[PDB]
């Protein structure tokens, strides 16, 4: 018997619907017991603790996690990120000048923690002007509710609920344009991967596989109405909110993943580090991450 844990998180993607569908369990023999994470600094510590065994990053939380020596790698790209992650402001908040003094929420080292930096150092703007806090997406949620808030970096299903009322003051497509591109990967601990690697191959090919039919013609796919069912259930959206959200990021092929992960997520984890140590949020860094990635798995 093999059991595993799964750690996922909420953004609405193609690949959703093999999570939905249980092909991974189906496809691998494993009984899989899925996670709910609500950002990716709690599934750094459960990979290290070794409570989760398979874990979806961004590439923020990936970056400080491999400069900790978690053993993890990135056996796979979720997706590339673009406008499915935002800034959401108060509507009175309509220049970037306008953030100084304000009170902006981000889950800690996430991509949006990232993003947000990068895009106030874009804009001329120290951090230390404007009073960025830590909380996870269903706090961001209840804070803009009841007022405590000015705005938040996040992705959904925090992003959607914050902009029926607010305003979009930058995306992480904007951010990418501008140097500092995120992406969300999956990572697999280096025991399970020893112990078990049919499975880590087959969570690959089950979420691969899910991503193809969407790739290849996108408003075909979103026609499917379980396609859409299932992203809006597994990441609490209304249905109306998913073609958006899923146009809000790039995807790969199986030529594309293999490329990606011979040389450009090394490269991406490199300057994402580089970046977090400049902006004081990790301590020390390496010019190298290859020991982070791997396509033996595609
Ligand atoms: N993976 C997602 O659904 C959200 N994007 C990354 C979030 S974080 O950087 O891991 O906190």
């Amino acid at each position: 018997m093999v059991n595993v844990t799964v750690a996922y998180q909420t953004s609405a993607e193609p690949a959703k619907v093999a999570q939905a569908d249980n092909t991974f369990a189906k496809e691998s023999g494993a009984t899989v017991d899925w996670r709910k994470f609500d950002s990716g600094a709690s599934i750094v510590r459960a990979l290290a603790s070794g409570d989760v065994q398979i874990g979806n990053l961004g590439s923020s939380p990936l970056a400080v996690a491999a400069s900790q020596q978690v053993p993890i790698e990135v056996f796979l790209l979720a997706s590339k990120l673009g406008n499915s992650e935002a800034l959401v402001v108060k509507k009175t908040i309509s220049k970037p000048e306008d953030l100084i003094g304000k009170r902006i929420a981000v889950p800690f080292i996430s991509t949006t923690h990232y993003s947000l930096l990068a895009a106030l150092k874009h804009w001329g703007i120290k951090p230390g002007q404007v009073e960025i806090v830590n909380l996870q997406p269903p706090a961001i949620i209840a804070a803009w509710q009841r007022g405590d808030i000015d705005g938040a970096y996040v992705w959904a299903p925090a992003v959607n609920a914050l902009e029926k009322d607010g305003k979009v003051l930058t995306d992480s497509e904007q951010v990418g344009q501008w140097g500092a591109p995120t992406l969300d990967v999956w990572v697999v601990r280096k025991d399970f991967a020893e112990k078990h690697p049919e499975v880590v191959k087959a969570f690959a090919k089950s979420a691969i596989d899910a991503q193809q039919p969407y790739i290849a013609n996108p408003d075909v796919w979103l026609k499917q109405p379980e396609n859409i069912s299932k992203l809006a259930r597994l990441s609490g959206v209304p249905e109306g909110d998913v073609p958006g959200l899923v146009k809000g990021n790039t995807y790969l092929t199986p030529q594309q993943q293999t490329a990606e992960l011979t040389g450009p997520v090394n490269k991406a984890i490199i300057d994402t580090a580089q970046f977090l140590k400049e902006q004081g949020k990790v301590p020390a860094v390496a010019n190298d991450y290859s020991q982070y990635v791997t396509s033996r798995f595609v």
